[PDB]
DNA sequence: CCTGCACAAACACC
DNA sequence: GGTGTTTGTGCAGG
């Protein structure tokens, strides 16, 4: 059996995955679609001030997926991409 | 140096 | 279980 390892998460979902259920035990009729647009809505409107502790953080998260995997690298499956020149 | 694609998590509805 | 939705981060190509 092999244990993959999940990319560590970016300071979006940190603070969309704390306010996302706050957003859904006060709007229990909404649903996470609308919630995400709304998210997306209210995340651009913070300040760099008010994200900067979310950057902070965020950070620490990837420090520490750091620190269990220190050689680990990001490969993404790009498309069969050969452009003709 | 600049531009674009891939990949992460959570919940309601059928 | 699969679908539909959001932003941030990293790597590749020209």
């Amino acid at each position: 059996m092999q244990d993959r390892v999940k990319r560590p998460i970016n300071a979006f979902i940190v603070w969309s995955r704390d306010q996302r259920r706050k957003m859904a035990l006060e709007n229990p009729r909404m649903r996470n679609s609308e919630i995400s647009k709304q998210l997306g809505y209210q995340w651009k409107m913070l300040t760099e001030a008010e994200k900067w502790p979310f950057f902070q953080e965020a950070q620490k998260l990837q420090a520490m997926h750091r620190e269990k995997y220190p050689n680990y690298k990001y490969r993404p499956r790009r498309k069969a991409k050969m452009l003709p020149k």
